[PDB]
């Protein structure tokens, strides 16, 4: 399991994001545009309470991630996953997160690199690959954010 | 455009191989088991003349790669590709190659890491990623060689 960010300022992740890259432990989770975890993030909507709404494109999808005692871990109930982990962000340019089913990570771990603009950002990708370096990924995809936007 | 091995001893690549990892410039080339370049190498069969027969599983497939003046470049007429390039090998453990359509690389470049045993070999994977590092890949897959075998 990836380590989560210390000192996440949750309200600062608000607004528009684009999915630049995705990676997963199981090829089947990401392998076509209709694969279960091929979801493209369009907005992060933190709530006054400290929870995190995630709006996605597949068709639109709305996932609410409920806060926990760890500022960077959230609970969900969607996509056959139950946890969202924020690995790292600088709020203004890139954000890295993963989703897993905490009771079966090896069939469920899927991570993304999100960016604030429709540009490919090679530094965000380097940070994404370093984050994934010890994780057991079998598919990694990178996108031109323009296409889905 | 990846560079090819100097001093390829072609006859030494003969015999059984397994596809450990695949990567491609276009996601669609590799994205399902029925993707055009999702082909699993089972044997490399060099010919007396210096050409290179490649046996693959999708269903079996036989590709004959014809020699050129470059010992590590071959010509093919299959999978909508026309060139096979041997990037690096040590004959006894791992081999890296790419196929491309020399007239449209960005839509066709697909590379693999092959291994001699049904084991995951993390060093062959590191060499494969290093070979890929400046190439424009958008999908990378890695396999347990046991499965297809």
């Amino acid at each position: 399991i990836p380590q989560t960010m210390q000192d996440l300022d949750l309200q600062e992740v608000a607004g528009t994001w684009y999915s630049l890259a995705m990676a997963a432990s199981d090829i089947s989770l990401l392998d076509s545009e209709s694969a279960p975890l091929r979801v493209y993030v369009e907005e992060l909507k933190p709530t006054p309470e400290g929870d995190l709404e995630i709006l996605l494109q597949k068709a639109q999808k709305k996932i609410i991630a409920e806060k926990t005692e760890s500022p960077a871990e959230f609970k969900i109930d969607a996509l056959d996953e139950n946890k969202v982990l924020v690995l790292d962000t600088d709020y203004k340019n890139y954000l890295l997160f993963c989703m897993e089913n905490a009771a079966t990570p090896g069939q469920s771990l899927a991570c993304q690199a999100l960016v604030r603009t429709q540009m490919v950002d090679d530094e965000a990708l380097e940070k994404f690959d370093k984050a994934l370096q010890p994780l057991p990924m079998h598919i990694r995809l990178s996108f031109n954010p323009t296409r889905m936007a």
